[PDB]
């Protein structure tokens, strides 16, 4: 990965679902680039298949949870159980463990911070794909509000979100984008704050 080149982080959400999930492998594999996808531990079990084909062509793998709760919402201990199950069936299918959690809707507090040991994933481009389950929206909202260094919040469980990405990543593909991981464009970021070093012997 070149960080003197655009860099982008396309991030899935909600999956495996072999139907969508597979359609946004085959595109970033025909187009050459990576993204990170958060799963379900559920999704994991029904599907394991999908875990092992997106971590054998590169791909990065986040948990967001078991069955999806706001994780707020209950007890610490079912909480860390929750976080807790699905790294369990990852490495149980796969020896991966990730490092990386994304609460569902986002909701966390300081409480589960401290004990989760993970770092938490957010993202600064949503298309409200969910809400908006229309190919052309997510994609003319993606497309407008993409830029280097952000990261996009899509989910891969909707037909209208699996076709919308092949655009998406076909377009930013077109347009110079190094389509990368959270945690390589994390390095990219270092790799590039790094130049500020160089004051010290200028
Ligand atoms: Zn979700």
């Amino acid at each position: 990965v070149d960080p003197n080149q655009k860099v982008i982080a396309l991030t899935f959400d909600d999956g495996p679902n072999p139907a969508t999930t597979n359609q946004i492998l085959d595109s970033l594999k025909k187009y050459k680039g990576h993204a990170t996808f958060f799963v379900l531990g559920s999704r994991v079990q029904y599907y394991p298949e999908t875990l092992i084909r997106m971590l054998k062509e590169g791909n990065e793998v986040g948990n967001h949870s078991w069955s999806h709760p706001l994780l707020t919402r209950l007890s610490v201990k079912e909480a860390l159980k929750q976080i807790n199950d699905t790294q369990d069936i990852i490495e149980k299918i796969s020896g991966y463990r990730p490092t990386l959690v994304r609460p569902p809707y986002g909701g966390i507090n300081d409480e589960l911070r401290s004990q989760m040991k993970m770092d938490v994933a957010l993202w600064d481009v949503d298309p409200e794909d969910w809400k908006d389950r229309n190919k052309k929206t997510i994609v003319d909202r993606v497309m407008n509000q993409a830029g280097d260094g952000r990261t996009i919040l899509i989910h891969d469980i909707y037909r209208t979100s699996a076709d919308a990405a092949d655009e998406i990543i076909k377009k930013l593909t077109d347009q110079g984008y190094q389509l990368v991981t959270v945690s390589q464009l994390e390095e990219v970021k270092k790799q590039r704050e790094a130049k500020e070093l160089r004051r010290q012997w200028s």
